[PDB]
This record gives C-alpha cells, sequence and structure tokens, in this order.
C-alpha cells in the first residue's frame, strides 16, 4: 500500500540533478508545490508516454525540520564532510533534491522549467547539472557505470525502508557527490593501471580476477559484506555531465539506498579508506565538489504531507 | 489467482470499438466465440508481439441475461440515459463491447475481422470506429488527452473489484460514449477560452490554478471527492476518430471504473451538472451520439464461463 | 524469496544455445565459474540494457551428480530415449546448457564468448547453434511458433517449482532438442495438408475447428489434459537455426516445465503417440537429432551453491 | 567534384556549437587540427553510425587572415554589430566555429572533446552551448521552430556557392547569434499576442493569413523578396539551450546562406527593422548576447589547405 | 545510366556470405537464375523494406569463360595465392560468390535460402558464413572495423569501374578472405600492444599519431599512396563470424575495388610486406582460410545477360 518513488527505474539516456536550497520564510510556498510534483509529471510526460518521465523528490534535514511536523526519518542527518587523508568530500548547504530521468533532454527540462516556477521566489538553485549518458552506459573515465545494480528482491530491500521505521515504510536516502575528475592525467595514464583503479575491465567490463584485483581498488573497496555473510547493496544512477568551455569532466553520482550508513561506510571505505588500504584509486583523480544527504519520502507522503509547523 | 483483463495497459496509437449486439436466437453462437477471443488474441498478436495487440471484452446486461446464468454482476444495468437541461446522453442498444488496441492499426483490424466471423451471423455491428491517436496524445479539441489516469495501487483499487463482490473478483465497468463535437465553434474560439473549458493548458497541459480554474470546467467537474476525504478516479482510453468525408471529428469516450456509480456522477457532474454549475463548458461542444454500460469480466471468466441458461 | 532464472522472458530476435559437457576431473573448474555467470551477464549485457540479454544455466543429471552435494531434483533424470515405432528421439551426452537471448546477435555471442573461457579447458561444447528468429515469429515450416506460452499465473505455476519440492523451490525442467527437418517434401506438400500437420493455420495461426482439427496434428496431440480437468502447459523458446551450406533447416526446440513428466508425456504424444493416433504429423517431417534433459536452479542456487562433494 | 560540408542534414536531437578564438602565433596548431577534422568525425561516428555525426567546421575572418594564404571569400568580413533603435546585434570575437550536430549528446561531447585537444593549448573556447532539441522540433518560446527550410534545389541554391565565386565553389556563410529570451514576460503574454509575434500559429504551426498577419511579425520580416519575385531562403538549424540554474531559456540561432548579404538583410529587417516596422516583435523578448560571421569551407578545402602565410 | 549493384550500402547488423562452385555442365541452369536475383530481392525484401535487403551477386574467372560469351573484364583473374614469407593467403574454388545483407538474419537466410533452390543441383556451397555483427560495428580483435570506408563520389570513383573498361561501366572487384584469427594469444595480449598491431586506438577508434604508428601497423601498411599524390581507397564490408563450438573466432573480409591491382597491392603490403616491414602485425594472428577473386557486374548486365557460349 505505501507506493515508493520511482527510484527502481533503469538508467536513462538523460537526467538533470537540482539540488535547490530553500529560502528563509517560504516553508508554505514549497508546501504547495510538493503535492504538485506528481501531478505535474503524470501531466509533461504523458506528452510521449514512452519517454518515462520520472522525477525523485528528495529532502534534506533543514527541509525536514522546516517544512514537516510529526516524525523525523531516524538516520536522517547533515551530509558528514568526509575530511580524509588526503582527499576531502564537502557538504554544501541544499534542502531539497530534484533527481529527473527520461529518455530525452527537453521533458526533464520542462519538468524543472515547471518545478521552480511553482515555487517561484521560494528556493535558489544552488547546483544545475544535465547529465547525459554515454555510448553503453559508459562514464567519463571510460568504463561502463553502474553494471552491478541488483534488480528484484534484492534491489527492493536494498533501497525501500520497511517497518523497521513504519512511519516511513517505503522511501530511501540519497548521497549527491559532484565529481570533476581531471582528464589530463586519466588520458596519459595506461589501460591496465586503470584497470586497477576500477577492479574491471575497461572494453568489456568483466571484473578482474580475486587475486588480480588489487585491494585499494573501487570495485574491491565499495563492496561490502556484513558479519552474517550478506553483502549490501545501493542503486546508483551515476550520470555523466561536463562543460568544455571550462574543461569540466564529470560524473554526478547520486546514491540510493535503506540506510545512509551503509553508503557512508562505502564512503568511508573510499575517503577514510580502509584501514590497510586509506586511499581509493579513483579518488587520486576525482575531486568530489558538492555533496548531500537526502531522504526520498513515498509518493504517497507527497500526497498527503503532515501539516505544517 | 483471478487474472483481469487487459485494461492496464497504456494508450496505444490505434484502437478499434465494436459495439455488436447479438440477434435473436444466437446465443449459443457466441457462447462457442466467447472462450475463443483470448486464443485469437495470442495467435493474432504474437506476429509482431511488440505491438501488444489487447482485446477487452465487455459485456452488458441484456447479453448477461441471454448468455450468462447463475450470478449477476451488482450494478450491471441499462446505460441510463441522461436527459439533462439542454445535453441528452443517448443510448443506443448495444450487447457486447469488443475494445481492442495496439501500436498499429492493421493487427487491431484483423483481430476485429476474426472476431466477428467466429460467431459468423450472430451479432450485427452497430458501432464502427476505427480510433487513432494524435501528435502527444492529444484529442481533436487540441488538449492532451487522459494525462490523469492513475498507476499501481492507485489504478487497480480504482478499476478491479475486490471481494464487494466476490463473484466476480477483478473486473470492471464501461461506459462508451461515441462524441461527435464540431470544430467550426471550437476552432473560432480562442486559446484561453479553450483552457476555461478544459481547466488545464493547451500546449504543455499545465493544471490551471485552484482560483483561476472555473467552476463548470471539465477538470472542475470531473474529479470526484468522497466524504472520507479520498478521490474516485476512472480510467479511461479516450481515442479521437473521425471522417472528413461527413466532417465528423469525434472523441471515442470509453471509461473503465470499479462501479457505475462514479462513472454516472462523472456524467451526472458533466450533463446534469453540480446544482451550482449545471452544464459542463466541452459539452457545449460535444454532442454524445451514443452510449452504453457494460462489464468487464476476468479472461478467467471468459475460459470458464458459466453454463448457458 | 528464490528468485528464478530468467525463464519467463519475452521471445528475442537472437538465441544461442550452448550443450557443453564437462570434462572429467575439472569439476572445479566449473564451480568456479557457476557463481560467475551472473555477474557476466549483468557486466556485459548493461552494455545496451535495451537489448535484454539473459542467460539460463542448466545442469543435466552427470553434472548434478558430479558438482553438488547435498539433496537432489525429484524428477532429475537423464533423458529417456524414446525409441518409437518410426521415429526415434536420441539423447546425446551433455551435462550443462547455456541458453542465451538476447535482442541481437553480438551479445549472445560475446557472453557465450566469455562462458567457456572462465571455464577453459574444463568443457567440451559440444552443440553449437546460433538461432536466428523469422519475420513474425516463424519457424521454418513457415507457421508462427510458440504463440500458446502461458503468461502470469498460468505460466509461474506452469514452470517454477513450489514447495512441493521445497530444496529447489524456484527451478524448471529442460527438453532440448534439435530438430533438422527437411524442406524438400514439406515445402511440396500443399498448405492445407500442412494445416492438418500443425493444427492452426498458416498464414494468420488461427486455431482451427476441433472437428475440423485431425487427432493426429501437433496441437493436437501436445494439448495435455489432467483427471481433474485442468490442462498442463510448458513454456517453449523455440528458435530456428540452419545452415545452408549443408541445407540444415531446422528448429532447436527448448521446453522449459515444473516437471519432465509433463513434457515427456507431450512426447510420448508425439513419437509414441496416442494409442488410437501414434505418430504426430510433424514427425513425418521432423528427425531429432540431440537430445538432453536439464534442470534450472535459481540464481539464489547459483549464488549460494552446495559445497563440492 | 567539390563535396560540400554536410550543412544538408536534418535537424538533430541534440546539437554542440563551439566558437573557439585561436590563440596569438598558435597558428600551425590549428592548421594541423584543420585537416583532422574529417578523420576524427568518420572515427567517432562510426561508432553507431545511425546517429548521424556531422561536423561543420567554420572560419571568420581572422581566422581567414592568419591561417589562410592565397585567395579570400568575397563577403566574408567580420560581423556588423547591428546597433539599432532598441535592440542592438553584439558580435563577440570568435575566429572558427564548430558545429556539431548527432541523434545523441554523447557523441557531439566526444568529437568536441577530441577536437580541441587535437589542438591543446592553440584556442580557448568562448562559446560552450548544448543545443538540445524540444517535443516536435519546438523552441523555449513554444512554436515549431524551422519549419520552413528549403529541400534539394532550392536549399542547394540557397546554400551553396557556385562559380559566382569559383575559387570556393561549395561553402556557406553562417550567423551566430546566441539569444537568452526571457520567459517571465513571455509566459504571462496569451498566446493569440505571441501569434502575431511569430506569424504563425502555435499548436499546429499552421501559417497566418496574409491580411490578419501583422507587419512587424517574425515570419513576416523575414521573408525576403528580390526584385525578379524570387524569394532568398536561408538554413537555420536553431537549438534550444538553457540552463535553469541561472534561469537562462536561449534558441542558439545558427543561419547558413549562399551570400551573408542575404542574412544581413534579415537581421536588418528584424533589428533597424522596415522602414514602416522598424522593429521585430520576438525582439521585443530575445536579446542577443553573441554574434558572429564565420564561412564553411568545402571538406576537400580542409583535405588540401592552401598553404600557411 | 549503368545501375550498378548495391555495394554502395552501409553495413548491415547480418550478413551471408555464399562462395559457391557450379557443377560440371551445369551452365543453363545457373543461366537462368542469374536475371532471376534481382526479381528474388524486391520479392523478398519488400516484406519489411526497411530492412534493406541487398544481394551482391559476383562472377570468378571460370564462371565467366563459362557462362558468359563475348567481352571479359580486363583484370578479372584467378586470385593469386601470396606465398610469403610466413604467412599464406590461399585461393579455394569458388565459381559465384553471393554477398547478401540486411538489418536481420532471417530475410537474408530466406534469400539465400531461395538462391540455392533456384538452381538446384547446378551448385555445390563451398563456403557458408552467416556473418553478425558486434556493438558499435566491432570485429571480433576488439576494434571498430571499417571507418574509413569513403562516401560519395571519393566512393563512387573508389568502386565503380567508369569508361577505362566501357563494356562493364559500373561494377567491382571483389577480395573475400575468410579469416579464423586465435583469441587465446590475442587476449593474453595487452591494449597498447594491439594498437601497435592495429594504427588506431581500441575503445574510441582514434587513429595514432603519424610518428608513434608503427611502420609495420595495419592501418600503416594499407594505406596506399599513388604517385600524383591521391590515395586510392577501397570499400570493405567485413563482418565477424564464428563458432565457438569448434572456438572459431574469425573476421570474414570481402572487399570491393575499381581494380585488383589496388587490393593486391594492399595484400602484398600485408603478406609480401614492405620492403622494410615484409609482415603486417595483423597477420601474426590472422591466418587466412579461404581467397578468391570475383566480379560484380551491373543489375542490368544480370537482366541482360551476354547469351551463352
Ligand atoms: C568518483 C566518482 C565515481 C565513479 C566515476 C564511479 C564509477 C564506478 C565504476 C566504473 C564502477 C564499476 C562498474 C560498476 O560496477 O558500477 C563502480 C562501481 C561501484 N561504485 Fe562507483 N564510482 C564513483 C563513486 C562512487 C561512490 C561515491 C560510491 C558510493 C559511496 C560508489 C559506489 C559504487 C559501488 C557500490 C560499486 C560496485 C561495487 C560492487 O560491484 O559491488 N561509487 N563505480
Ligand atoms: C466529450 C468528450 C470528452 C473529451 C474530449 C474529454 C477530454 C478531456 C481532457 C482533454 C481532459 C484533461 C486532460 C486529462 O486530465 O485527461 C479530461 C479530463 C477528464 N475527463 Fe474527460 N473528456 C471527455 C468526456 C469525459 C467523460 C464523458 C468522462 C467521464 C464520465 C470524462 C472523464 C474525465 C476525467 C475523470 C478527467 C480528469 C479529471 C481530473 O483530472 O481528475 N471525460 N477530459
Ligand atoms: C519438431 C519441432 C517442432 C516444431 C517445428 C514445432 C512447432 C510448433 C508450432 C508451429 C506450433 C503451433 C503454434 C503454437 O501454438 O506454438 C506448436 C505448438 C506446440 N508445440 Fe511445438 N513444435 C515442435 C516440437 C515440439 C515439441 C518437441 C514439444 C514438446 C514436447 C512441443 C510442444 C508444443 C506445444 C505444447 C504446443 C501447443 C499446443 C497447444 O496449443 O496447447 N513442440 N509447435
Ligand atoms: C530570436 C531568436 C529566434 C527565434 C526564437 C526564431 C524562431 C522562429 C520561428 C518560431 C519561426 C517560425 C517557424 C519557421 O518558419 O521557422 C521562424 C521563422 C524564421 N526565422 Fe527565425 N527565429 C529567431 C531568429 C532568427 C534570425 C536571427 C533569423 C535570420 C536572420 C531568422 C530567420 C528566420 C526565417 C528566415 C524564418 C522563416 C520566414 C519564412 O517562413 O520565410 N530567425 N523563426
Ligand atoms: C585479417 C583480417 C582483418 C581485420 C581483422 C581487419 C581489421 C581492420 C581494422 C580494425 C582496421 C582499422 C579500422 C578501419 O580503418 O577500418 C582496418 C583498416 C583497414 N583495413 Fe583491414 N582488416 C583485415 C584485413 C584486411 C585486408 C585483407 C585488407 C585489404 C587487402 C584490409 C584493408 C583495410 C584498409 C584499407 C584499412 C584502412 C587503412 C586506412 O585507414 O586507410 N584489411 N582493418
Amino acid at each position: 500500500a505505501p507506493q515508493p518513488q520511482p527510484v527502481l527505474a533503469p538508467l536513462t539516456p538523460a537526467a538533470v540533478f537540482l539540488v535547490a536550497t530553500i529560502d528563509e520564510g517560504q516553508e508554505a510556498t514549497v508546501y504547495d508545490a510538493l503535492p504538485d510534483i506528481s501531478g505535474l509529471v503524470r501531466a509533461i510526460g504523458f506528452r510521449d508516454p514512452a519517454k518515462r518521465l520520472s522525477a525523485i523528490t528528495s529532502i534534506g534535514s533543514d527541509a525536514w525540520d522546516r517544512l514537516f511536523s510529526g516524525p523525523r526519518p531516524a538516520e536522517l542527518h547533515p551530509f558528514r564532510e568526509i575530511d580524509g587523508g588526503r582527499h576531502h568530500a564537502p557538504a554544501t548547504p541544499g534542502d531539497l533534491l530534484f533527481h529527473l530521468r527520461a529518455e530525452s533532454m527537453d521533458v526533464c527540462f520542462e519538468l524543472a522549467t515547471k518545478l521552480v516556477e511553482a515555487m517561484s521566489g521560494a528556493i535558489t538553485i544552488v547546483d544545475e547539472t544535465h547529465g547525459f549518458r554515454f555510448f553503453d552506459n559508459r562514464d567519463l573515465m571510460g568504463f561502463v557505470d553502474g553494471t552491478e545494480n541488483p534488480d528484484g528482491n534484492l534491489a527492493v530491500v536494498a533501497t525501500q525502508i520497511g517497518d523497521e521505521d513504519p512511519d516511513f515504510a517505503g522511501g530511501c536516502y540519497v548521497h549527491v557527490q559532484k565529481y570533476l575528475h581531471d582528464m589530463a592525467s586519466w588520458n596519459s595514464l595506461s589501460v591496465e593501471e586503470q584497470e586497477r583503479v576500477i577492479g574491471r575491465t575497461k572494453l568489456d567490463d568483466i571484473e578482474l580476477d580475486d587475486d588480480v584485483k588489487p585491494a585499494n581498488s573501487h570495485v574491491a573497496l565499495n563492496v561490502i559484506e556484513d558479519e552474517d555473510g550478506n553483502e549490501l547493496k545501493i542503486i546508483r544512477h551515476n550520470m555523466p555531465f561536463g562543460e568544455i568551455g571550462k574543461g569540466e569532466f564529470g560524473t554526478y553520482y547520486i546514491g540510493y539506498s535503506r540506510t545512509p550508513s551503509v553508503t557512508e561506510r562505502m564512503l568511508d571505505n573510499m575517503f577514510i579508506g580502509d584501514p590497510p588500504g586509506n586511499t581509493d584509486r579513483i579518488l587520486d583523480f576525482s575531486t568530489a565538489i558538492t555533496g548531500g544527504l537526502f531522504f526520498t519520502p513515498t509518493v504517497d507522503f507527497l500526497d498527503d504531507p503532515p501539516p505544517l509547523p
């Protein structure tokens, strides 16, 4: 009966990520537009319903204490800035996240055009990326991106909250991280060195052998084993973006998870690293620019918001 | 375990609606063809299975008392002709409704060709429309049509009968209404006047503001609030048709619902109107030509029909 | 919670069937690659995820007694060679079956390239067919092939094992039969004679009338009635193959079922035939070349194999 | 025998416009990359040849006097900045124009990535727009854009230079103009007022009646009659761009023509206006930001450049 | 007025190559079927005309002296077997070549089925390959294949014979070479070594720098400069094939050219090699299995064959 937000969707060829911070004293203006979002999605994306326009509304901690009364999600907190040994993962202020995805750029652009002008003057858009998609789902590093997202049962228990928090049954936690990795050192790097970086191959994306794969690789550090033996997986819709006029080539990481402890332990395996391997090899090239922790509610939660405190 | 008929399907670019009345004393001839319909669908539509040929067999009240013994659907009755103040909603006799939908016209045409000639001589086809589909799901009025159909849970409880009638768990009620609205007055009418008619915009189909939207608009009158606060929604596959040789430009309305009280209250909000607003603004231009109330059974019900009385 | 293998998938325009026998003393080499198969599928098919690359790993009886300890599937046995009156259904040795299916030939070819070279030297590929797909899902006989596969509930209870064997809840049994039917006698045969062979029409694939359809037709002999009145259905992904350089025109039959008693009774209705009709009319033209009985496990069963005996 | 650059191509769903100015003393570095451009196009766009990756190299006046010796195109000059009565058409310095167009964003992005890093350090990219494409070829104004481009003979004599300049037989002249029109006043404007602005309708893009169409409309001012009676047409690939984080909604105008006198007379009919109508109605909303006049050579001219002076 | 055979066609996702030798005394039987080929192409490929079924009939030297009277093509000769220093290029007997290409495998298979059974008993099919196509036009080596085929004027003068032989104005010469390159040594070879082999990159197929590219690379040896300065190009539709049951992974090379001196000088640059570089680096891995020189006539030449001698 709790219908979740469309996070369990395939990767789309175009995507728009919008991190907008809410201005002071403009609570009820966003409280108007928050039930209107699914109406705008069904209004716009029904023009070409075979484009699969799907918005993912997400709300941070500050926007939760401002906008909503009653309960609170249990692990919803501001994104812990990870000041590691060499690489730092910053956290810019962002109240709400609009994650838009469809088959083409225009319908995402029009949904975002109608989104901020349903709450005109209430928000300033802090982060504006138009994430496109490479040839066979690659990123700018050249490796195929996101091939280990689960499906079915191993995905709905990976993302959707059950009754471990029954007031928010259904719903995820989001970690956006806008990277801006350089290509000057990455392109001069050779391919087998880059496969030591990633942990899988580049052309065919075969995972490497367990003894051949180094301990500080990305696919080596991001896999998380529990003590019972089950592995915890997240679903990430990482879409590359970039502007050649500034020479920017970045991959907008965005990870959906049942609890932010899993994503934060992955980020601890990357930035803080393992106690053997204290650095992740992709962070030698990728520097995070933005960061934020958010919460997806159900679409019923946007349909029936709790009253404004 | 009751598999419903494929009503929960997206809008297809071509559609064929058949309202055929059963001749006198030809009961067992249709009783032969009624289990054969899903076999014909799987037979024809498997040629190009990425055309999604899907028939929706529907049965009226007279064909229920003739064809089937045992129980009866609780609210199945002949379509109440709504003789309002100015606009009248007539009800031509039609026993069964064949609703066909697929990606192209030809496979719907061939399924309909095999449908009446599986029961040859038993029926006369009263109403023959070949509903095509406009650019971005528009109708002949120019507005995008059917953008507020629900999905998922809010659709299956909107259409499929639970155990409030347990002998027909799964199954809908159909209201066909073949409109023949004129374009001479509609085209000379200006756009903003037409947005007062509809209640949403024309180009981008944004719903208007609640104070800006007039009370006699279509989207204003057709949304139904209950006393608990939930809204009752129906699913409609309205497909435009037309013949320019007669100058006909019509939209074949067809609405699927869990109970005909909801659709009939929508028709009462349109023709009879609200006690404040006694006329719906689209009925100034749209005159209904046909009308009928039908019942979708399950496909198991066509597989296992009750014995012929 | 048991996730089955992707057998409930639509027919794809290209398919690769691999019947590879395991060499002596190479048990642990295949035991390495058997958890790696879903990883290779998610690795390769994520390049163009709208190609739907889906492998179906299947294991015969000999490979079960060699590879796996613990329990055994209840009806898993070597494929009983049917030496009928005139037509014989042979059974070549084959340990495991790799059934690959996607929208194009190349990604199936690359998955098969990575499959045998994940277990290099451990297997010899006995049977190598590249099954393509005709115009509207036809076969080389000219008839539309596989139009009576069930969907939904009538398919999951047709294929997936419940708790009648609770140690293998979810999982099917496979009957491959590589036919090599001649076209010289079939093409000189007239159309209506061929519709007596099949039991359905050729151009539009309408099923024939029950009195018009002969008793020795294919669609007449292969439908199985039980004593309670329900019919037992299987799901078959029959893909045509062929080599004109040898003049070969064959249809690689492959049938998935909940229990091999159903498929074996269909084969008894074909080769042994009915006690009235002892021959199936398509076996006058189709001679089986290969044969094998296999078992699909769950993908969890490949993820968590029982320990190697 | 002179093969022109691919200007006679249909409008593509994604486009990248690059206006890069050449740094001082970096002439031979661009002289290396200028024959390499068609090689890079055939190298990258052959991956998915059904994406139609097509670059249009264009060279301004300064880059012509720097890069090329020998002759000069007859009307090639710096873009005359039109300081009208109210609206001004500026001209930023830009040496060369890279016009990229294909079915998707990624292959244009990769061609542009390889374009500046074939001449690394020689150029600074002044203008960086990623032009996407709306629903039915619309722009951000909502009107269908570019429906009056000619085809066939009326297009090749509209764009390609014959032997009126025989040293550059084949080749066009380009007028880029990056507009940044506001949507706050345009959206509050009503639709029939906007049809007075454009001169055609908005939903169906029917051209208005000749008496109904005002004299200061866009389609009224931009059609140019000669004294013999023929009309001079240009081909424009106007692609919308925009950034909602700055609130930018612009249409990157780019017009290809046989001679810049035609495009400049169109710009004089817009900014300077007619002596009756001195303002074009779309310039009330559209303010030009950039501007430049360039020259397309043949691809043979890039294959065989004249020697560097 | 001479319409050439459809050699100037894009690379198709499926292809069938058929090298059939004509039996002794079966001249008039092939002389019947040779005008019937374009009729069979228009007959079969018009079913789905958006599959682009296109046959390329080719005739060797022996079939020319047997089948046709009158003139002879000037350079038509049996394929000179190149017995180099280490690699040998053999030449199996093959009279005619049937090159079939379309969007899918089935219509090529059906055209080939109707081709040999229009001349039943007159031919034996010596070579039977079903060439499929990799992800982004790659081959089994992993490199993108055929990205330097010309287009337009530089292609029609590269392939079609003018009036240097006016009796066969229009028409090409074909060099088929079925390679069977091993993957065991190629896969263990590293990427940059393979880019020394090819001469271009692997992932993005950028051509290497002229000083970085070695002299014995494939792209280094196969480009042919003339003494006037123009380069002679051929058009090749190289399609990969293979059978994993034998472990075969081959690329069916097929090259169309205006004169076989160009293709033979390319083969001399490969097998015999340059006098500096006597071996081509891809021939370390690729061993030719078959070989043949053929002649494409015009389709008018098949429509109006010269009388049988
Ligand atoms: C710096 C930007 C990043 C890039 C370019 C990147 C790219 C990739 C690539 C290419 C892979 C291998 C293919 C696949 O399995 O997805 C991968 C794996 C993965 N990435 Fe990332 N990634 C980035 C950051 C992150 C972050 C910040 C997280 C989570 C905190 C993350 C989570 C994962 C996980 C969980 C896997 C799969 C590990 C396994 O297969 O179980 N990535 N990433
Ligand atoms: C006269 C022919 C009709 C036309 C041309 C028409 C067209 C439209 C259009 C353009 C909309 C707005 C877009 C959308 O929300 O669907 C709409 C809304 C709707 N129509 Fe109709 N309609 C017609 C008759 C009917 C009838 C007879 C019914 C039911 C008895 C009906 C039920 C609805 C409902 C329920 C809505 C949506 C209200 C809301 O959004 O909740 N319509 N129709
Ligand atoms: C000799 C090669 C075979 C060919 C060419 C072939 C082809 C066909 C065709 C054309 C049909 C009718 C269309 C459709 O309903 O699928 C059909 C029906 C069927 N075939 Fe086959 N078939 C072959 C062998 C088999 C085998 C070996 C089995 C199972 C043991 C089998 C099981 C069935 C079943 C169950 C049906 C449907 C009967 C009904 O509709 O309920 N077939 N086959
Ligand atoms: C300010 C940005 C501009 C926008 C949004 C715009 C948009 C449009 C639209 C919507 C049309 C009508 C549909 C069609 O015929 O193309 C049109 C027509 C046209 N535009 Fe533009 N345009 C712009 C600027 C320009 C400029 C700067 C030129 C050339 C100097 C130009 C040349 C034309 C021409 C020649 C026509 C067609 C007139 C006729 O049909 O013969 N436009 N434009
Ligand atoms: C052994 C099997 C062969 C393979 C796998 C192969 C593959 C390739 C590849 C990957 C390229 C680079 C991409 C492209 O430019 O096409 C290439 C280039 C080329 N190949 Fe082949 N090739 C083979 C044999 C041949 C033969 C036998 C000929 C002609 C006699 C030939 C003629 C060419 C030419 C002319 C080029 C382009 C050189 C230039 O760019 O101007 N190839 N081949």
